[PDB]
């Protein structure tokens, strides 16, 4: 066929730059129409290299296939997959005969039958010598080799290619015949081959200039070994042996981050190399042996960790016979493979998962008990730990499903029951008596305390529904007392055990609060300072204080904010918590400096929006019934300081160019202001207020044209220590802060930008102590702690998201712009260099005409879905929707979803991707990152239920195409709540991102990105769930914050709710997330919360139709309700994004078409 053997082309372009998803995305799409192809591929995206050869080995074989027939196509390939998938793993033996056996039989004579046919000369070739070199290299004769190598040494035609590409098996040949000086000259043009290879692939094309990298120091090991051998100065002792020995094992490559084949070159290369030293030269033999041992156990724990795991297995079973003299080599093996067991059993069934680790319990009961396990106590920890943990697994997997595990295999019923309620709480005590050994048996105990400290918190919200309490609190603070990342984020984990159990030691936390270093607490600090209102605000005191004394800089703008409401104790007790908010504000703020910084960045912003939020304010609080006593008068004062004469900037501020133009003119209506205003009690007539605010709007200056408008920053002139200001931002945690090594802001550029938004803020070019220039966006008026909240977020996500191989191999990380809330009402935030948004980018991309049309029309898809909606419902605006849900079929909203959507333009994206990269070399670098990036943060937006992804929350970059995400309202699942008009998608995946990547499809990148990242979320020990429920159960924003921060927003929201409003509740939040993080259907969960929030709305039975699927078109509906997997998951997730039953009936301004 003409359009099947390019597919076959474009698999063999894409198979050499690395790049293994694009080449899986074309295998179940054009070289299809089978089912063990998609069985084998489920099981070679995911690392598992075993199964998904062992369904090819079983699928070469077939005889029948009746549905038609395989074509020439993919015959081909199933060998070529199963060579591949034999070649990722230690298959060398059964890959010889697989590789060489398909052009006769017979042992066939293989000698100048590869050189012909070139489809003969490319693909089995490489993999034959290949496995050829490696079998030969563990030592035999089998003299295979030689004879083929000496008959292609004849002629050109036969060695312009054997001796062009591979030379580095032939060195090592000719080192097995030793002909070293052959040898020389053929490792040289190795050396020589690596520069002239490296040298004309492109600059910007990585990963591939990454895979010709990581062969380098084998090259050098060999040079190495060759420059040592011939040396005459190494045959007299043993000392050059010695070091050469020390030097090897110090070096290695790294965990995490190299495929597993290079490590069998190093390792293979590095044991022949070193028996052949050994072996010409002639304890000594017994270390090396040694050496060869620690070698290939860090091997081995090197590839437990990317879930390489056949590979592991049958390399524990090759480390079986030499662990048998050296004690500690038994005890590294049983550990090494309980562990291993550890590793493989968190993704089994609950059937398999009691039994695989059952399994291991009989080598544990072995010898090491013969005086081992007292020689190191150390040793005695280790094995407490992993067997206590093996003892919660087991009691943790049929706890979860409740009783019929001990159904099948009776002996193994009567194995763990050995060891029905009565059996799980035995094996429980059993896991904490060899947990509690290890508390009181570098940092070898910091895994001894951090076990019991996770057991013992999972055993308390299982409490939920003892003196555990007195356990938990000093075994976690003695290992924080130490430095630990998994510590410093487990800290209000006390700080709720404690609120929630006072009568339970509170003494205990002073008396270990008492000494522990004081700078590992401020990324913590607003969990603290915000404590000081409440009670329980006594067993801190001295850490507050020690940071105030210390470094009395980093705790001010928490401070502040804090301070704004406290309401104290009357009984005597509160009588010293008033007088220690009196002393640390005493104490702070001596040099009156932050004040003036704060307000006059206050008087930086535009104050006419003020007077828009203070009329909402009040027309919000005294409409209900004007009972409320002395409020408005105690938040008139607010309004007056800032507002009002013109010596009230003078005396509590300096005077602004913006107060001049508003408080001169307004004495003639603000007199009325100070009659009526002060002493108002009415809420009856806010109109007067209304259309004086229409007339401010007109004749007003926004334009502040310089840094004048606040004249304190201008004319700083620093002038010697007075408490210098230490530009805020810094100190997140991570170790010991030097606190003279900030940048000392010092200068402020005379040119301020407005943005042009909702609010407009403005951006500042502050300077530097280190003659930079930091830029900001100062943002005055909103709240924003919430984003410090979710920074935090987002850098524990993307600190799990860089431990795990698979996605440290392919750098996924998230982008933190950085935060700050100053005071209330007042943030700086950072702002990056030359980043365009979305939209702006999707409509300066077209020409003049495309865009004149897609505004400026009648039948244009925004006002033909406006006219669509009237000539559905009736209505012609919202309350429209209510009788366009349950009065629409789906066949008129698909075809007109489909009409309406036909009208845009088509190659929008390819356009702006090909209007700026001018090379074919650089479109394909500049795809793939934007593809990768927006599959991940569409993946983040939703373990932590994000909505509301129109098109001015996405930031392009445009030096990388990278994409960000900013403006986080909606935080958890509240996005279809509380809108009136819900919203249904977990993510925004549009047409212009389906019709970017054609012609793949949207099953190779845009997959593989979304199931990677989602299994190497839900695999932690819980600190996204520990984190998420800590966000949530701290008040800040008890429905009145959030409402008040709903209504700061000018979209369709005003509150009236009275039902959903009682329905805040964060014990379900938590639940909701930890469902859809622990694995649950997403139509089930959006039809959940469309449930908690709507209840009684009329066309509810609607909502959950349209969120239900349709079980003939939808995948999202054919599916069960739990217990799914990660490609399930996220298949039902790319169905519901791209649905036009659902996309159809969306809100107008979120722009689902473009």
């Amino acid at each position: 066929p003409p359009d099947v053997l390019r597919w076959v082309e474009l698999a063999k372009l894409y198979r050499s730059i690395g790049e293994y998803d694009v080449l899986r995305g074309i295998f179940t799409s054009e070289i299809g129409t089978k089912q063990i192809t998609q069985s084998a591929l489920l099981a070679e995206a995911r690392s598992d290299y075993s199964e998904a050869a062992k369904q090819y080995d079983e699928a070469l074989n077939k005889q029948d296939w009746v549905d038609g027939e395989p074509t020439e196509a993919e015959k081909d390939f199933w060998e070529l997959a199963s060579l591949d998938c034999y070649n990722h793993l230690a298959e060398w033996k059964s890959l010889e005969y697989c590789s060489t056996a398909s052009i006769d039989s017979e042992n066939p004579p293989d000698l100048n039958k590869i050189w012909s046919e070139p489809f003969y000369q490319e693909t089995y070739l490489p993999y034959m010598i290949r496995s050829k070199l490696k079998l030969l290299l563990q030592g035999e004769a089998d003299q295979s080799l030689l004879t083929f190598i000496d008959k292609a040494m004849h002629g050109e035609l036969q060695k312009a290619i054997l001796e062009l590409h591979y030379s580095q098996e032939l060195s090592l040949l000719y080192l097995l015949q030793d002909d070293v000086d052959r040898a020389k000259y053929y490792i040289q043009n190795g050396i020589q081959s690596f520069m002239q290879n490296y040298s004309s692939i492109d600059v910007l094309l990585h990963q591939s200039r990454l895979t010709k990298l990581q062969s380098v120091q084998a090259l050098t090991e060999i040079q190495e070994f060759i420059s040592f051998i011939s040396k005459q100065g190494n045959l007299s002792s043993q000392v050059p042996l010695k070091r050469l020995l020390n030097t090897w094992t110090n070096r290695y490559p790294d965990a995490k981050m190299d495929p597993m084949n290079i490590w069998d070159d190093i390792i293979t290369n590095r044991c022949f190399f070193l028996s052949k030293i050994e072996e010409k030269l002639t304890d000594i033999s017994s270390l090396i042996r040694s050496c060869k041992f620690s070698m290939k156990m860090k091997m081995i724990d090197s590839a437990r960790k990317q879930n390489n795991f056949s590979l592991a297995m049958k390399l524990l079973k090759e480390l079986h016979k030499e662990s048998k003299t050296r004690d500690d080599w038994l005890v590294s093996w049983v550990q090494s493979y309980c562990r291993l067991s550890h590793c493989r059993s968190r993704s089994q069934g609950c059937s398999e998962q009691v039994l695989t680790v059952l399994k291991t319990v009989s080598l544990l009961d072995e010898n090491n008990v013969s005086s081992y396990l007292s020689k190191n106590i150390l040793a005695f920890r280790d094995q407490n730990i992993l067997l206590g943990t093996t003892y919660r697994i087991i009691a943790n997997a049929l706890s979860s499903e409740p009783a019929c595990l001990a159904e099948i295999e009776e002996d193994k019923a009567r194995r763990i029951l050995e060891l029905s309620e009565k059996v799980i709480a035995g094996l429980y005590q059993r896991a904490f008596q060899h947990l509690s050994e290890a508390v009181q048996a570098a940092a070898g105990v910091i895994d001894a305390y951090m076990t019991l400290a996770d057991f013992c918190d999972q055993q308390l919200r299982k409490e939920e529904e003892q003196a555990y309490p007195a356990l938990v609190v000093e075994k976690m603070l003695k290992a924080l007392k130490l430095n630990s990342n998994e510590a410093r984020l487990k800290f209000p984990r006390l700080l709720q055990i404690i609120e929630r159990y006072p009568e339970e030691t509170l003494s205990l936390m002073t008396k270990e609060i008492s000494s522990v270093p004081c700078w590992q607490f401020i990324s913590w600090i607003s969990h603290m300072v915000a404590l000081l209102d409440k009670d329980q605000a006594v067993a801190v005191q001295h850490s507050v204080e020690e940071i105030t004394d210390n470094y009395p800089q980093a705790i001010v703008y928490p401070f502040i904010i804090s301070s704004e409401s406290y309401s104290f104790k009357d009984t005597s007790t509160g009588h010293k918590n008033k007088e220690f908010v009196a002393r640390i504000k005493s104490k702070l703020d001596q040099g009156g400096v932050i004040q003036d910084f704060i307000n006059a960045l206050d008087q930086l912003s535009n104050p006419e929006l003020l007077f828009k939020d203070w009329s909402n304010d009040v027309r919000a609080e005294l409409a209900k019934t004007p009972v409320n006593k002395k409020n408005i008068e105690k938040m008139y004062e607010r309004m007056y300081a800032a507002l009002g004469d013109p010596k009230a900037p003078g005396l509590g501020a300096f005077r602004r160019k913006f107060i001049q133009t508003f408080g001169k003119e307004f004495d003639k209506h603000f007199g009325k202001g100070g009659s009526k205003l002060l002493r108002m009690k009415l809420s009856d007539f806010n109109d007067i207020t209304n259309m004086l605010l229409l007339k401010m709007n007109k004749d007003s200056k926004p334009p502040g044209n310089l840094k004048e408008c606040s004249p304190w920053m201008s004319d700083f002139k620093v002038e010697f220590l007075r408490n210098e200001l230490e530009i805020p931002g810094q100190y997140d945690g991570r170790g010991k802060p030097l606190p003279e090594y900030h940048v000392r802001i010092a200068g402020f550029d005379e040119r301020v930008t407005v943005m042009a938004s909702l609010r407009r803020p403005k951006r500042i070019i502050i300077r530097g102590h280190d003659e930079r220039e930091h830029p900001f966006l100062v943002k005055g008026g909103e709240d924003l702690r919430q984003d410090q909240r979710v920074e935090q977020l987002f850098q524990v996500m993307n600190g799990i998201l860089a431990q795990d191989s698979a996605c440290s191999q392919r750098a996924l990380q998230l982008r933190t712009y950085s935060v700050v809330p100053m005071t209330s009402r007042l943030g700086l935030i950072e702002w990056l260099e030359n980043t365009v948004t979305l939209k702006d980018l999707l409509l300066n991309t077209m020409s003049q005409e495309e865009k004149a049309a897609y505004l400026s029309d009648p039948r244009a898809p925004p006002c033909e879905y406006k006219d669509w909606l009237t000539k559905m419902s009736g209505k012609h605006d919202v309350g429209a929707y209510m009788l366009m849900y349950k009065g629409a079929n789906r066949t008129e909203t698909v075809t007109s979803f489909r009409k309406r959507e036909s009208k845009v333009p088509a190659d929008l994206l390819k356009r702006a991707f090909v209007r700026m990269s001018t090379s074919p070399e650089a479109f394909l670098a500049l795809r793939s990152h934007f593809a990768s990036s927006h599959a991940l943060i569409c993946i983040s937006h939703w373990i932590l239920g994000i909505g509301d992804r129109h098109l001015n929350n996405f930031m392009v970059a445009m030096e990388t195409g990278g994409v960000i995400g900013i403006d986080f309202g909606h935080a958890f699942g509240s996005a279809t709540q509380f809108l009136p008009v819900p919203e249904l998608m977990p993510f925004r995946l549009t047409r212009q991102f389906i019709n970017l990547m054609l012609p793949m499809k949207e099953t190779g990148l845009m997959y593989s990105i979304m199931v990677h990242a989602l299994r190497a979320f839900r695999s932690d020990p819980g600190l996204l769930t520990n984190t998420m429920d800590v966000f949530v159960k701290e008040p800040s924003f008890d429905w009145k914050n959030f409402e008040q921060k709903m209504l700061k927003k000018g979209g369709s929201w005003i509150q009236e709710i009275n039902v959903a409003e009682k329905n805040w509740y964060p014990r379900q939040k938590i639940c909701y997330a930890k469902r859809k993080l622990a694995g649950a259907n997403p139509a089930v969960i959006t039809c959940d919360e469309l449930l908690l929030g709507h209840e009684k709305a009329p066309a509810f039975r609607d909502y959950v139709a349209v969120a239900r699927g349709s079980k003939d078109h939808n995948i999202r509906a054919q599916e069960p309700e739990s217990g799914l997997s990660e490609e399930t998951q996220v298949k039902c997730l790319m169905d519901q994004a791209t649905d036009p039953n659902i996309l159809g009936r969306t809100w107008e301004g979120w722009e689902p078409w473009m």
